[PDB]
């Protein structure tokens, strides 16, 4: 599965992985955009962030849309978008080096 | 809003709150059951559990159904069931006194 480790971007792959970006930017916004009648499924098997210095947010659309969660510790997380777009946003404090994270996404259904 | 602090049970109110149960049981399973064409919406504004000793799990149906998350730290969490039932399960270690938690649920749509 194509692994994305850029700080954000619009993603159109039918499936892929978002994993930790290690550069200087402190706010990365990945927007997953599927064809019109499709949905996006997002899975996070295990997440363990420092909730004091960083977080991951799942947004049901473009930035500005309803938030589905701002999460820093959990596992077995499954999110489905209500439309064709979902955004994943990671944020950290400048002084803090990013923790490891891996987010899987799928077009739902697959084609 | 009717507050439930029993260790589990089947809940049929059109809206309510699940909050910390303080008795000896270590596994509480709340199953929210709405009328047939409805869904359940579950909201958790802030959650801060000791992920080493306890957790909250959201299940898209009766126990045995797909898990939507096993979460111990986050905020702004919004879950919608795919059918008429959703289960919330809390678990803790026997030695550990339960942390505060508050889970809101709504019939979606309201009637």
């Amino acid at each position: 599965l194509p692994r994305n480790t850029n700080c954000g971007g619009i993603l159109k792959e039918e499936s892929g992985v978002i994993a930790t970006y290690y550069g200087p930017k402190t706010n990365c916004v990945w927007t997953i955009q599927m064809p019109p009648e499709y949905h996006v499924r997002v899975s996070i098997q295990y997440l363990q962030l420092n909730c004091n210095k960083e977080s991951l947010e799942i947004i049901d659309g473009l930035p500005g849309s309803p938030v589905l969660g701002k999460i820093c510790e959990g596992s077995l997380m499954d999110y489905r978008s209500s439309g064709s777009i979902m955004t994943v946003k990671y944020i950290r404090e400048p002084e803090h080096p990013a923790s490891f994270y891996e987010v899987l996404y799928f077009q739902d259904p697959q084609a």
